[PDB]
């Protein structure tokens, strides 16, 4: 029958935890954080004056440049003090203070570019062969094949930078919150990496300063300030930036297809929060690993079933069915990562509506259409302003058309 309703409207705009796509990374070839970070931030040469390029519209401007000029002026002090201190509290500045606080949207192309992305393949690895399941005992032999074989599909795969990016700021913030309850800590994005030849690499994404963090209970809420490194020029996509002030704070050095290349820094800042609760998720982002392993193990189990033999090999080796629709087994499973991954990076109870209401209108569509008013309400009421689920929303409609 009918195609869901989306809403006319400004495009949707950027609102996970951290940047994406977009994000830029400065890096090391090789654990206290804040030593990583100055190591990573020594690294490179063209910082310069930072001015804003694209203001914050409902910010207070100035508060943010200021903050970052301060970020790299206590780093400069920490520099000069013989013992670098394993965490540097920040002066609570008005600037700080400030930003520490002391509508329907259409559809944007850039969801489905972020989707997109975090289905592709990176140069380096990002977790161990181990990396996936906590079981107490040795796991079987077919359970063992699986796992590696599903490893091996996504080590390298974006998501999994995602995830384990993820799970080192929100451990990061959620211990500074009840290790440094009244300080406005700096705190470094990090995360560890293998290189196409083995070697260990340490990257860092930028910086989040957090609030005053009395969390009594699981909803209470910790104020941060994020300041990311990027290469995108905020100018190209402004919607996609609503919420942030963006900075250019550098020049950086290329190789490009074209040689040699110097592009501007830039250094998206935002003000932000979140709570025990979702920092704990944010903790177990490895269960994306898991989750989709077991989506990909119910598919083998199924073909098994029918077959009276193991077909896992025969599953990973892609040798019934005659092909593989996204293109090769290796990007089913990335897929599906992407996709539980991105659902936590987007978790919302607007997510959780369209995917409970969304799969019940599936089943009567699909039994509908194999044999030949109400759930849409319930549906289109989650349809809003959030990315995540206005692109879930447009694939869903694909489905309706064929
Ligand atoms: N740790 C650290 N703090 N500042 C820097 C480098 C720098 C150099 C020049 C300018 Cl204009 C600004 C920052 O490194
Ligand atoms: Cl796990």
């Amino acid at each position: 029958p009918r195609p869901l309703r989306l809403p006319d409207g400004p495009p949707c705009s950027q609102r996970s935890k951290f940047l994406l796509m977009d994000a830029l990374k400065l890096s090391i070839e090789d654990g206290i954080p804040l030593y990583d970070a100055i190591k990573c931030m020594r690294t490179f040469f063209g910082w310069k004056e930072p001015n804003v390029v694209k203001p914050h519209e409902k910010g207070i401007n100035p508060n943010y440049l200021l903050s970052w000029k301060q970020v790299l002026a206590e780093l400069q002090d920490i520099e000069n003090e013989e013992k670098i201190p394993r965490t540097k509290n920040m002066k609570k500045t008005s600037q700080l203070k400030w930003a520490l606080g002391e509508e329907l949207r259409s559809l944007a192309s850039w969801i489905q570019n972020e989707f997109n992305k975090a289905c592709e393949l990176t140069d380096s690895s990002w977790i161990e062969l181990d990396e996936i399941g906590e079981d107490a005992a040795p796991i079987e032999h077919i359970a063992s094949m699986r796992r590696n074989y599903f490893t091996a599909e996504v080590s390298h795969c974006r998501a999994t930078e995602y995830i384990m990016k993820g799970v080192y700021i929100n451990t990061a913030l959620l211990n500074a919150s009840c290790a440094a309850m009244d300080d406005f800590q700096l705190i470094p994005m990090i995360s560890k990496c293998r290189t196409k030849e083995g070697r260990r690499k340490t990257n860092l994404y930028g910086f989040i300063i957090k609030g005053r963090s009395h969390l009594r209970n699981d909803t209470d809420v910790v104020n941060f300030v994020s300041m990311e490194f990027s290469l995108t020029d905020p100018r190209l996509e402004p919607h996609k930036w609503e919420k942030y002030c963006v900075l250019e704070v550098g020049d950086m050095l290329l190789r490009s297809a074209i040689g040699h290349v110097s592009r501007p820094m830039f250094l998206y800042v935002r003000t932000n929060g979140t709570s025990k609760i979702k920092m704990k998720w944010g903790m177990e982002m490895r269960r994306c690993l898991l989750q989709s392993l077991q989506q990909i193990e119910s598919m083998i189990e199924a073909e098994s079933s029918v077959k009276e033999k193991d077909m896992t090999k025969e599953f990973f080796e892609n040798k019934s069915p005659k092909g593989v629709e996204e293109g090769s087994i290796g990007k089913v499973c990335r897929t599906l990562l992407a996709k539980s991954v991105f659902n936590s990076l987007y978790a919302s109870p607007q997510l959780e509506g369209f995917s409970a209401e969304s799969r019940k209108l599936l089943l009567i569509v699909q039994a509908l259409r194999d044999n030949l008013g109400g759930l849409y309400e319930a549906i289109e009421e989650c349809l809003i302003n959030d990315p995540w689920v206005l692109l879930n929303a447009s694939w869903f409609n694909s489905f309706l058309t064929h």
